[PDB]
Formats: structure tokens, C-alpha cells, sequence
């Protein structure tokens, strides 16, 4: 039993809700919140900009030190950093950005990072400003993630389409 509330169950291990991931993280304080990161951990917009804003820019400060030490992530890769006031940990995961020409096949590799964590609060990878089809992202999530994932979908209209079209 966990503290996630109001989710629709899609499969044995995948759950979904129309919610603002920032507000959901602040309420649940999950062990792991997933950020829709880029390789530079520049949290300017989309989910990343919103999560970083909610940390009063502390996520960005920590991220800049991480990059200065380690260099950029790989597309499809991840790193674990602090969750600040939102979660114990933040798993920064880089899905391919279609608006940069990156290979959508890397979306499966991106979701594989979730399997290193027993339970996660997450957005749909590569959705939103990353330019992928969210219906496809949900399919890859369900077919790749084996651990317990609670998906927050900000847009109510998109949430309803994802549920109604889910096979
Ligand atoms: C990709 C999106 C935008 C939906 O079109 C998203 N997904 C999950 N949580 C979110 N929180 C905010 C503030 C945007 C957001």
C-alpha cells in the first residue's frame, strides 16, 4: 500500500491520473519523482522548468554542479539527484526530443531507467515540448517499465484521450 490517490489502473504496474506533477509531488513526497530532463540538465520549460521553479532554482544549482563534474547525460540516460522539497530523489531521465531530430527508438532506453526504482511518480517521457506522440509514449511505458509507475498527465484533454484509446 502506498499514498498515491485517485489513479486509474492501466496494468498490473502502471497507473495514470490527470494531475500537475508539481502539486502531486508536493502532496505525496514520493521516494522518486522523474524529471523530463535534457542532456545538459537545463531545466528551462515543460515539466523540468516547472519542477525546478518549485524548488526555488535549487534543482538547477545542483544540476549545474553535476554537469560541471560529469559532463552531459546521454539521450536515453539518467542520473539520480536530490528531490529537494518535492521528493526524496529526482530521477532525471532524458527522452529523445523530436524537435531536435533524436531517434524515437531511444524512448524505450529512457523508460528502462525506471526499472531501477521500485516506485516512481513520473510524466510521460518525450511528451509535451519534447514533441513525441503521448499515446506512443504511454505504450512504450507500459511495455518497458516493470516497476510501479504513477503517471501524472497535466492536460485534462490529453488524459482523457490516453485513457479512452488505451489498449
Ligand atoms: C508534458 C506536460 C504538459 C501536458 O501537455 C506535463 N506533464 C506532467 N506534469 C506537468 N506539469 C506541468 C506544470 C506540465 C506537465
Amino acid at each position: 500500500v502506498n499514498s498515491f490517490s485517485g489513479y486509474l489502473k492501466l496494468t498490473d504496474n502502471v497507473y495514470i491520473k490527470n494531475a500537475d506533477i508539481v502539486e502531486e509531488a508536493k502532496k505525496v513526497k514520493p521516494t522518486v519523482v522523474v524529471n523530463a530532463a535534457n542532456v545538459y540538465l537545463k531545466h528551462g520549460g515543460g515539466v523540468a522548468g516547472a519542477l525546478n521553479k518549485a524548488t526555488n532554482n535549487a534543482m538547477q544549482v545542483e544540476s549545474d554542479d553535476y554537469i560541471a563534474t560529469n559532463g552531459p547525460l546521454k539521450v536515453g540516460g539518467s542520473c539520480v539527484l536530490s528531490g529537494h522539497n518535492l521528493a526524496k530523489h529526482c530521477l532525471h531521465v532524458v527522452g529523445p526530443n523530436v524537435n531536435k531530430g533524436e531517434d524515437i527508438q531511444l524512448l524505450k532506453s529512457a523508460y528502462e531507467n525506471f526499472n531501477q526504482h521500485e516506485v516512481l511518480l513520473a510524466p510521460l517521457l518525450s511528451a509535451g515540448i519534447f514533441g513525441a506522440d503521448p499515446i506512443h509514449s504511454l505504450r512504450v511505458c507500459v511495455d518497458t517499465v516493470r516497476t510501479n509507475v504513477y503517471l501524472a498527465v497535466f492536460d485534462k484533454n490529453l488524459y482523457d484521450k490516453l485513457v479512452s484509446s488505451f489498449l
